[PDB]
């Protein structure tokens, strides 16, 4: 059968759905979701920008499309995100003239998103990203406007409300490059210092935006072994691979340069080769040999898309590219990667 089957035991496989897949316009990508994942996360739709224009205002069509499809499919469905400094609209935070709202009325401007988002799909939504990236690179409190606002209690508030307004809903929170040394501690740290505080939180979600080659197993395993410790069940929520040409790690005289679009990094346009196709079977592999490692401490493995044509990756970082991140190719195929995953677990030992 398919991927969700395989790991039945292990933890629930899921997409991230566009509003174009959310709709069940696309009978192929109905059958193949139905038969691949029993989870679905709306890539972009129930986002506060995406989901409210700048005066607040709500449209529900995608939002709506895709709890109907994830109640037709009987699929888990995770919400993603109540409180996130991306996607959202600077009205939300700042006058006209650019300066900042009092904390007093952007908690109130929070009280009504999350009770009328979250109240909405209470109940029917199984899990929320409460919080989505709340740590910096520079691995401090990032200095989002939620941040320089409100503090560690827009993070705290959020929790507190959406568990107020869904009781049964798995409240996570939800950050890349956590996998990594230094901004997983500044995570544990930030979790444990909340969790002391009481807030309700349930789940911890890994991003898991991985390169083909970055970062280590050893590296996403203390991870998953650190945050399952804060005594939270850990997701994987926007799975893929990156295989293209890596832009993070360039000389000082190209902080962008590096995101231009240029010929050589963009190298396979016609086709990824077979040598690669290979590396990125191995690379699914290995993470999946970890993931089923420690399945007991991961409840979800969720990909940030369900084919390669339909990847983010394809525009970020650079836009343009043609990336292969994914188990399904241009033309729905799977790949060789996916047979690799199926096979880890239809000839496992007991
Ligand atoms: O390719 C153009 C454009 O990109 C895609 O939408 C993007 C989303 O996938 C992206 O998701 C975030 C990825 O990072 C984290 O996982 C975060 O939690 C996610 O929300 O959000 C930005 C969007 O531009 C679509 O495929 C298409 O519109
Ligand atoms: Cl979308
Ligand atoms: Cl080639
Ligand atoms: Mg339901």
């Amino acid at each position: 059968t398919g991927l969700k089957s395989a790991y039945k035991d292990n933890f629930l496989i899921g997409a991230a759905l566009n509003a174009t897949i959310a709709s069940g316009a696309d009978e192929r990508l109905n059958t193949l979701i139905a038969k691949e994942f029993n989870s679905i996360t709306p890539e972009n739709c129930m986002k506060w920008g995406v989901l409210r224009d700048a005066q607040g205002q709500w449209n529900w069509k995608d939002a709506d499309a895709f709890v109907a499809f994830g109640t037709k499919h009987n699929l888990h469905m995770v919400g993603h995100t109540l409180v996130w400094h991306s996607q959202i609209h600077d009205e939300v935070f700042k006058n006209a003239d650019g300066s900042y709202i009092s904390k007093a009325a952007l908690q109130k401007k929070m009280e009504e998103h999350i009770t009328t988002l979250a109240g909405r799909y209470k109940g029917k939504l199984a899990a929320w990203d409460v919080v989505n990236e709340a740590v910096g690179d520079d691995l401090k409190m990032r200095d989002s406007h939620w941040y320089k606002i409100m503090g560690d209690d827009f993070i705290y508030n959020a929790f507190t409300l959406a568990n107020e307004v869904d009781p049964k809903a798995h409240l996570m929170y939800n950050d890349y490059n956590i996998e990594r040394t230094g901004k997983r501690e500044a995570t544990v740290e930030m979790i444990e210092r909340l969790q002391k505080r009481g807030m309700p939180i349930h789940g911890l979600g890994i991003q898991g935006h991985l390169g083909i080659d970055t970062p280590p197993i050893a590296e996403i395993e203390k991870s998953i072994i650190a945050f399952a410790k804060l005594g939270l069940r850990v997701h994987f929520t926007s799975l893929d691979v990156d295989v293209l040409p890596s832009v993070w790690e360039l000389p000082v005289a190209e902080v962008s340069t590096r995101f231009e679009y240029k010929p050589e990094r963009d190298p396979y346009t016609k086709g990824l080769p077979q040598e690669m196709q290979d590396k990125l079977a191995k690379r699914y592999e290995d993470l999946f040999k970890l993931f089923i490692k420690h399945s007991d401490k991961i409840d979800r493995v969720t990909f940030w898309g369900v084919s390669d044509d339909a990847s983010w990756l394809n525009d970020f970082s650079i836009p343009g590219r043609t990336n292969y991140p994914l188990l399904f190719d241009r033309k729905l195929q799977p790949k060789d990667a996916y047979f690799r995953l199926l096979d880890l677990k239809r000839l496992e030992h007991h």
